[PDB]
Parts: structure tokens; sequence; C-alpha cells
């Protein structure tokens, strides 16, 4: 079981859980569990635990667009927002 | 470009306009405007704006999901969240 890509966004990112929550409810397929059943199984980190779910899945790309456009909204330089779409 | 699917999904959600833009800063690729582009272009409902550029970008699709499960999570009756997922 690799998840280097969900543990490289887990590490990535600088958003809050409450953002990283929000776009995976935007963006979760029917076929994902939805985010509160991600929350009830998490132990530990959250974060991780989304982004396991979503490569899982297989949205773990959209995810990562949505993640790196809150970051872009905060001023996250761009070049490091280019950095985690390639390896993510 | 047909935008009889934009109109729809316009005359369908219940999501007040800062909570469509929410959805529309996840989903958004890069090829499309930004939120505030979007804002500033429109003429006329902000929301059909909104939903005309993801038809023409090809994300009008993950939008409709993304309102969709927010709608759901105002407990909007699944059928008609089906419904429009179906036309959109």
């Amino acid at each position: 079981a690799d998840y280097s890509r969900a543990e490289a966004l887990a590490a990535w990112t600088r958003l809050s859980d409450e953002f990283i929550g929000n776009c995976y409810v935007s963006v979760r397929p029917r076929h994902a569990p939805a985010w509160e059943v991600v929350v009830a199984s998490a132990a530990g980190s959250l974060r991780l635990e989304a982004f396991k779910r979503a490569h899982d899945h297989d949205f773990l790309d959209r995810l990562a667009v949505a993640i790196g456009n809150w970051e872009q909204k905060a001023q996250r330089p761009d070049h490091e927002i280019a950095q985690m779409l390639d390896q993510v």
C-alpha cells in the first residue's frame, strides 16, 4: 500500500482541517465516503486519512487541485503549487 | 456551445452566491477564469455566468457534483440531487 502522494500532499499543505474538509466535500465522487465517515475513521492525522481515501477512490488529482486553489487564494507561491501538483 | 445544462443548474440550486463561489474555487481548472473574474464579468445572474464558464471549460459536471454534495448536507432530498445530476 503506497500512499507516497497522499503523504506528500498532507505534508505540503498549509490549509486548516476546516478548509481541507470543505475541499473534500466539494470534490468527493459518490463512490467515496462522505467527510463524516472519513473523520470517524481517522486515527491520527485527519488530512492524511482524507488524502488516502482520495487516492483509493481515484480523485486525489482533483483534491490536490482544490487544495492548490485555496492555497493560491492565500498567496502560496505559484512555483510551490506547481511543485505539489507535479508530485501529487 | 449549448448552455442549457448551465441554465438548468442555475434554475435548480438553492445555495447562496458565496457558497457557489467556494465550490467554484475548489473545482476550477487552471484554464478557467478565477471566481473574481467571473464576478466582474457577470452582467446578469452570477450563478449562470459561473456555470456557463464551467461548461466552456469542461468542468460543469464537477461543479454540479460539488453543489449537489453541499445540497445533500443541507438535506436537499436525494432524488432532487439525482434529478439535477441526470439533467446537468
